[PDB]
Order: structure tokens, then C-alpha cells, then sequence
């Protein structure tokens, strides 16, 4: 279990017939499909008969998967291949630093490559290597407020840690600084709502069947995308060098 800041701080789009359009001009328009995330829950039919007293296990069981989806969710918006964040930057959107550790000057030359940026994201790693720096030039940045919540910030803009950036083995990471919202032509993410058995919006349960043995099975499915609008709307700082 982790703080899922990416879910939190994405604005959420609805989307008709699991398909969406952005049109592109450097040709044809980009459409996205929903990606689904799906896990069978399986329980045995004495757990769903007799141990509903104190608590009743098959919504307790429910919950848990839904939050192991979740943590998928946030693996795949980052990671994938297809329309991860991590793979759908502009190349001239795409900077390294001038030496190994993150430095000041490195924050400052990443939010200078676009107008309104919202959001920093970086390993919890990376974030102690950023922290370092400051330290060794006396420098006490103050910090913000997100969502009723207190973190820290550079030049007012918010850093949040996330470990779903991969750590190379060579103690290398990145930082990704982005503009959110369909107004401001940012990232921006996909769901469909209203679907027809709705545990949670966007989420799905169905009763699937009992097999030979006295077990309960259930489908659980989630539908979802990410998109970026326009080519500057996501920056990525490649190779920051944590680790000393």
C-alpha cells in the first residue's frame, strides 16, 4: 500500500464507447482504447456462510482486491508501454542534467520548458537526493499546500513522491514535471462511469459462478487510459543520478 498521488491529482475525463480522440498536429488523430485491469476473486462458500458475524469477510476481501487494483492502476499509467507517462514525451520534451545529482539549476531548466507547470513527481529516493543538494547550498524552500494536504514544493510547485518510477540498477531515476486539466490542453485521464454494476464508479463486480468445489468466484473490473493533449504538457528529466 502507497500513497497513489497520480490518481489523486489527475482530473478525470468521461469517456463514451471506451474510445477517445486527440488530434495531433506536428496527422491523423490519436484515438485511445480503455485498458482494464481485471482479477477474479475467489471464496469458498463455508467463509461466505458462517464467518459474517463479526465481519463480513466477502466485502472484506472485496476491498482488498480493490486496492490491489488500484496499486495496478498506478503501475500501468506510469510504466506502460503504450500510454505510460514515462514513454509518451515529446523527445525535444526530454532533458538531462549537467552533472549526476539533481541539482537546483537542473529544477530550474525543467520548469522553464513550459507555461503553468502543476506538478512535480519523483521517486522517494529521488527526493532525498534533491533535499541534499538544497542543503549543501543553504537554501530552505518553504512548501505548499495540495488538497488539504501539506508537502513539499520548489518554487511553489508541489513534489510528490511516488514508487512506481523505476530505479535503474546503476542508481539512476527521473523526474516528471507535467500540466494538468483539459482547459489548461494538459494530461488528463480516461474512465467510463455508469457502467451497469457499479461497486465503486468506473469499477465492476459480476457473479461469474460456483465451480465443482463450494467456491464463490467474482470478476472485478476497472477501465482506463491516460492521454496528453499537446506535446508540452509533459517534461521529463532523464538520468538523475541518486546515490551520492
Amino acid at each position: 500500500i502507497s500513497s497513489r498521488w497520480l490518481l489523486r491529482v489527475l482530473p478525470w475525463t468521461q469517456v463514451n464507447g471506451g474510445t477517445y480522440r486527440v488530434n495531433r498536429r506536428l496527422l491523423a488523430p490519436r484515438e485511445y482504447e480503455l485498458s482494464v485491469a481485471q482479477t477474479v476473486l475467489k471464496i469458498h462458500s463455508r467463509v461466505a456462510d458462517l464467518y459474517n458475524d463479526p465481519m463480513n469477510q466477502m466485502d472484506q476481501q472485496l476491498r482488498l482486491t480493490v486496492e490491489a487494483l488500484r496499486e495496478r492502476q498506478e503501475h500501468e499509467m506510469i510504466n506502460n508501454r503504450e500510454f505510460g507517462l514515462l514513454h509518451n514525451a515529446d523527445l525535444k520534451q526530454r532533458i538531462h542534467t549537467r552533472s549526476g545529482p539533481p541539482t537546483p539549476d537542473d529544477l530550474d531548466e525543467l520548469i522553464s520548458r513550459r507555461r503553468k507547470t502543476q506538478v512535480l513527481l519523483a521517486h522517494p529516493r529521488t527526493i532525498a537526493a534533491i533535499g541534499r543538494e538544497w542543503n549543501a547550498r543553504g537554501i530552505y524552500p518553504t512548501g505548499a499546500e495540495l488538497h488539504g494536504t501539506d508537502v513539499r514544493a520548489w518554487r511553489g510547485i508541489p513534489l510528490l513522491p511516488c514508487n512506481k518510477i523505476p530505479v535503474t540498477p546503476e542508481q539512476t531515476s527521473s523526474i516528471i514535471a507535467m500540466r494538468l486539466g483539459e482547459e489548461n490542453q494538459g494530461v488528463v485521464g480516461l474512465h467510463q462511469t455508469g457502467i451497469p454494476d457499479e461497486y465503486q464508479p468506473g469499477l465492476s463486480v459480476r457473479f461469474m459462478g460456483i465451480n465443482d468445489q463450494a467456491v464463490i468466484q467474482y470478476l472485478v473490473s476497472a477501465y482506463y487510459s491516460a492521454a496528453v493533449l499537446v506535446p508540452d504538457a509533459l517534461g521529463i528529466l532523464e538520468d538523475v543520478e541518486i546515490g551520492h
